[PDB]
């Protein structure tokens, strides 16, 4: 079930556009387009996708800062949209649908700290999501977290599922095919993935011993909630989604729902391979499971 | 599979029956009885009840109050019984049968605040909550939420499951073939609704550009947990379980047990229409998204 | 599925060795070893366990004690590891395979209270913790919890889940077959169980009339959460993991991630038969349902 205008589309990813215009404003320019994504050795799905990533690319803001949102929508028949969980907006007038070939845009106000969901939601929204539009955008606190002054290294966790390719029975009936990590970059440098099997146990986030580390965690779903544990550690410090007051420590697992986020802390104490896992262990069975490599340097 | 004895029964809604009788005690007299509810469009379910409709009515008593609750069983063949989540009590003495066309009466107190799932207590206990038999009741705490002051407008909503009906095996291994909102009435005027995946949808809630909405919400299963997020809104102040001690403040999905409340507050800053959703998309796509309308005068 | 050097194979139970040899180190031994465990009436799952239990034994040490734990791997064929959530170690140094007929000493603390998971950390790991090999340590605070002078009579409850015998499909994609309770002692004459569908029916724990109860809960899973419940009351203090600064109080009913504790306190106000419950109601309808008989003497 390839829509027959799909068949043939493979869309080459496009970077993320992005400009502050004024103290507290800021324009983003994203696609909507489709594009293979290879989720499981030998095994390509042609997503649905922002820019061509799935999950889509990391959006950073600041907390108060308005966002001037441009999509461009590059599908040839399907219209798309855009619902960022950080913002206020009315959903029937500011996330509504942009046609294919054409662009819209629209300005709303994050002025809430937090690890937040962004998805397309033009309807059926579970298609929609199950096929890939799916992200996160981390809206930076004002005065920071009361942990900032510990933490050595940081990056960015998602988790989602894949089902059979635009299979809407199975996306609202079945079981996932595969439940995956993907890292997306804070800076210059960091591995930027998209969630599959294979890419975070190959290629593994590094970190040195003694390190306290910070994870900026969402689990985008679309169906299934997440236990997320790192093997071998313990987190000192939950932030629920990411909001400074939402504390919590000394967890050794988080729950999140659909859509939820977190920051966690953890220090690692010992060199080695300290895998990353839901602690829902068919979910890790079928992809989700990412490895972090502590070294003596770092390297 | 239905019992022969409930073949052309349709008992029609009686109202629910309530009045205080001292400073801290209540009386509160309810039925079960069995009622046809249309659950989808075309869709009956001769729903196991109370008083009519599924989920059953509103109880709200205050903090420290004691309950004298009389439950009249009408069904004419099952047993039938009631446990409040929100009381302390014996449930071998106290959640017992009553037999078809007798009633009982037992007396509780509730000195706890919160959002509080009740049910139907008698074996199989899955059979009697997945064929209707659940509800809400609210104790409202002795001095209030501390956000009280900034409430502009409340409305109940509870979440629940339909299966095929009365397939023991689906209620056990299963996945649900709905997943539904209702409302119910906190005063003359408001909603009163039963969980079916269209009413919330042609019928929205109301409400006006820049109020504070706080809605009371539990999800009662039988066997899910729920996402749940207002679309185009942040949460600004959550009490797990409606206890005003467990608060979380800037919340994009509140995630929830079966039987779990909580109350949740947020700004609509826009007009439009808001749909409520779990995120659990699969469950959203097979009902659970109800809508509010948000205008400029309320109306 | 029997793997053919297990056929016939039905090792006793071993006791748990344990003793401290220093103001903050203790030695634990325990073993892997295959033990027949009737998990329903009629029904013999020839596990995969530490000990011969399944879950395993309850491992009870103080805030900042490290651990020098050994295991001894009984079983002729598969290696077997440990990894206690509790600590802090190097997964790929510390939670190694042991081979078949031999030992393993590892070594690392456990500087954070709470109640911990541990299971075999063996790749694949879900077939190992599915098989049985799970458990809990408690981490004492080395302060206490708030609530402890209220506290009259405590138990250790883990929620687990059987499948079909060793079969990976079902593993990852089947519908748990029987999700169940046990209880593990904290001191002598305390029941000691394994998961089964039915012994904390027939003999059920014992409390008295009016006594505050605090339960040590963890849902080891391996794959499910839990909404955990018990008739009749209504949590008055949860502290998520164990920790005491993750205080909620007033809480119906307490979700659990997979690998999640809680520390749950309660009031029994009248003498009967209280069911404790996941009120996901398809996993207590497939056993998770234990008893907590209250007297007026308790006894
Ligand atoms: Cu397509
Ligand atoms: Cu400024
Ligand atoms: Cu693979
Ligand atoms: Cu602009
Ligand atoms: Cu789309
Ligand atoms: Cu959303
Ligand atoms: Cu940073
Ligand atoms: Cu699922
Ligand atoms: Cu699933
Ligand atoms: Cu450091
Ligand atoms: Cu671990
Ligand atoms: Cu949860
Ligand atoms: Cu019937
Ligand atoms: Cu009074
Ligand atoms: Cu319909
Ligand atoms: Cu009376
Ligand atoms: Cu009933
Ligand atoms: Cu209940
Ligand atoms: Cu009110
Ligand atoms: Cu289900
Ligand atoms: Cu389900
Ligand atoms: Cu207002
Ligand atoms: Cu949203
Ligand atoms: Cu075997
Ligand atoms: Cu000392
Ligand atoms: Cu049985
Ligand atoms: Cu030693
Ligand atoms: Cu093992
Ligand atoms: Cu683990
Ligand atoms: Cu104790
Ligand atoms: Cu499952
Ligand atoms: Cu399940
Ligand atoms: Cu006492
Ligand atoms: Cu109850």
């Amino acid at each position: 079930n390839v829509i027959a205008a799909h068949k043939g589309v493979n869309q080459a990813p496009v970077p993320l556009k992005m400009e502050r215009v004024g103290p507290h404003d800021v324009h983003i320019e994203m696609t909507a387009q489709i594009t293979d994504i290879e989720i499981d050795k030998g095994k390509i799905y042609k997503a649905w996708t922002f820019n061509g990533q799935a999950p889509g690319p990391l959006v950073v803001v600041n907390e108060g800062d308005t966002i001037h949102f441009t999509l461009k929508n590059m599908d040839p028949v399907v219209p798309h949209s855009m619902d960022f969980h950080a913002v206020h907006a009315s959903p029937s007038k500011d996330f509504i649908d942009v046609m294919p070939n054409k662009s819209g845009t629209f300005t709303y106000p994050a002025n809430k700290p937090g690890v937040f969901m962004y998805h397309c939601g033009t309807k059926p929204v579970l298609q929609h999501i199950a096929n890939g539009m799916h992200g996160v955008i981390i809206v930076k606190p004002k005065n920071g977290y009361p942990t900032d002054k510990e933490v050595d290294r940081e990056y960015v966790l998602i988790q989602n599922e894949w089902y059979k390719y635009n299979d809407m029975n199975d996306f609202q009936n079945g079981v996932p095919s595969y439940v995956v990590f993907s890292s997306k970059a804070l800076k210059p440098g960091d591995p930027n993935t998209n969630g599959d099997t294979f890419t975070l146990k190959e290629k593994p986030l590094l970190a040195k011993v003694g390190e306290k580390i910070r994870l900026y965690i969402n689990n985008v779903g679309p169906n299934e909630v997440s236990s997320f544990h790192v093997v071998g550690t313990v987190f000192d410090d939950v932030y629920l989604d990411g909001n400074p007051n939402n504390h919590l420590q000394g967890m050794q697992t988080v729950m999140l729902p659909a859509s939820g986020g977190a920051v966690v802390e953890f220090t690692v104490t010992r060199p080695g391979t300290y895998p990353i896992v839901t602690h829902q262990f068919n979910h890790a069975q079928k992809g989700a499971v990412a490895m972090l490599k502590v070294t003596e340097t770092g390297e």
